[PDB]
This record gives structure tokens, sequence and C-alpha cells, in this order.
């Protein structure tokens, strides 16, 4: 495997570029997708990467093996998922942008999900990171997409309603 | 191999942390050893990692395979070499901190070199990154050392006189 979690990793908030980061260490850094706006007040205090984060990392890594992405992309995808799980504030679920399915499906963390955009009918691929019973928090699991007016790229968060999500 | 140069790599200087970086991309960043003080005015303008850089990367990587280091440390070593070659200002060669050898040897870029410290006789490993006929730019190729009063760690530049350098 390409990157392997190590005792030396540190989460820290970068004041100047306004983004959660991981120190890798050894000259390497990972700048996540998430800025102050989206972090819980935990985030603002450096913390070691712990066994629990290691564990989530290993599961996510395997759950993503078969997504259609560069192994560099899979890494960024899984590292943002840890940031989201650990530090993201609660999200306001989105509904009406996506083709609705008459049944609700229970989606588990680590699942590959599609939604359909209700105007373009373009399929978009997500990774599920957190469940709920109405809403599921997902990360965008493809290089980019345009949603409301907004553009988003790989790693970006969005809470979607379970009736809009579907297995790949 | 693990890190592979990619069209999306960008050199840029980071105003806020005063260091030359490389964007890797995919969330990954590399922070080199080198601050404003040591850069040619080129540095202050972002630039794609180009085919020539890619070439230097590949020879330096191979010339460092058998150094006594972590593959993470070899990565940091080589990346700093690239910064050094591309962007470092001319250096003032040092002389007197190192055990002299009555003959001058010709050292090629890419070479593994030792200097001896003249008071401790401790051996220190370097990586040659530029040649000249008197002076040869080297990066420190071991985790850390103490030289004049200064500390230095892996990736740090110093220009040394060729009579002071010796092959591994």
């Amino acid at each position: 495997m390409r990157i392997k979690p190590d005792d030396n990793w540190r989460w820290y908030y970068d004041e100047e570029h306004d983004r959660m980061m991981l120190d890798l260490a050894n000259g390497m850094l990972f700048r996540s997708r998430f800025a102050r706006k989206m972090l819980t007040p935990d985030a603002f205090s450096p913390a070691g990467f712990c066994v629990d984060d290691a564990a989530l990392y290993f599961s996510f890594e395997e759950k993503c093996r078969d997504f259609n992405l560069s192994k560099e992309q899979k890494a960024e995808l899984v590292l943002n998922a840890l940031v989201a799980i650990r530090y993201l504030k609660p999200q306001m679920p989105k509904s009406w942008h996506f083709v609705s399915h008459g049944e609700m499906w229970v989606p588990m963390p680590g699942d590959a999900a599609c939604v359909w955009l209700s105007d373009t009918h373009e399929q978009v691929n997500l990774l599920v990171v957190e469940s709920g019973e109405n809403a599921a928090l997902c990360l965008l699991a493809q290089p980019c997409v345009v949603i409301a007016g907004r553009a988003m790229q790989l790693g970006d968060a969005i809470k979607i309603m379970n009736d809009r999500l579907k297995p790949q």
C-alpha cells in the first residue's frame, strides 16, 4: 500500500491557509478540503493521529479499492473522510437536486453510492461516511461536479437524503 | 516507487510559512528546507514541474537508492535536491570545518560523499547536487548534524571544497 499511517502523523489546523491538515511527516503534508467554517471546535487544537484514525483509514482504504480513481485520488478521498468523521460540523441535508427513488435504502459507511442530478440526469459518485436515518453524509468520489450553482471536487462533503442515494 | 511526478505538480513559494513548496497535488504538499533568504528571484513565481525536473527526479531517486535511509527520507532528500538545483542562490564554500585530504577528487552530481568534522572526527554524509572545480554544492544526507554552532538536518545545503569531500 501507497501511504501507511504512522505514529508520527499530526492533525493540525493551518491558520493562514484556513484548512485542516495532516502532517505526514518527513516534509509531507496533506491539505484537506475543509476550512474553519466547517470544523467543530475540536479541530483548532493539534492532535496525534490515533489508533482509531488508523482503523478508519484501513477500512476506508479497502472500501475504495475498486472506485474508478488514481491511487493518489483514493488516498485524498480516504484522508478527507477521516477529517469529515472527526471534525466536520453537522450538515443541512440536500434534497431537491437529485432524482428521487420511491424506496428508502439503508446506506452503511464505506459504501459506494450514486445520486442522479435531476436536471442533467448525469450520474454522480459518492462515498458514504456517516449514516443517519433520513440523511447520510457523503463525500464526492469523482474528480469534480457542478451542483447548485456550486462546483465541487473530490473530497467535498454533502448530506443527502436516503431516498436520493443508490448502490453503485 | 511510491511518489511519481505528475503533470499536476507545481512549484510555488509559500508567503506565510516562508518556504519553497511543491504542490503534489491531490491534497499533498511538500515543504522544502529552503526559505526566501536562499532563493533566486525565479522562485517567487509558481511554475509547473516540467519534463527536465522529472528527469532530475528520476536520476536522483536512483542515485539515492542505497543510502542508509527511510524511503520517506530519500524522498525528502531528492525533492530538496530539485529545489536546490532549480532555485538556490550561489553559496559561500566552507573550508575549515572539515578534515583536509592532500588530493582533490572530482565529484559528479548524484554522488554519495563523506566529510570529516575536524574537531570530533565524526563522519557526515552528503549528497552532491552541483559540481564546480573548487566547490561542490551538497545536501546533508543523514537525519541531523551539528557544524559550526548551527544545527542542520536532512536536505540542508552547504558548498564544500573538493579537497574535503571523499567518496562513500
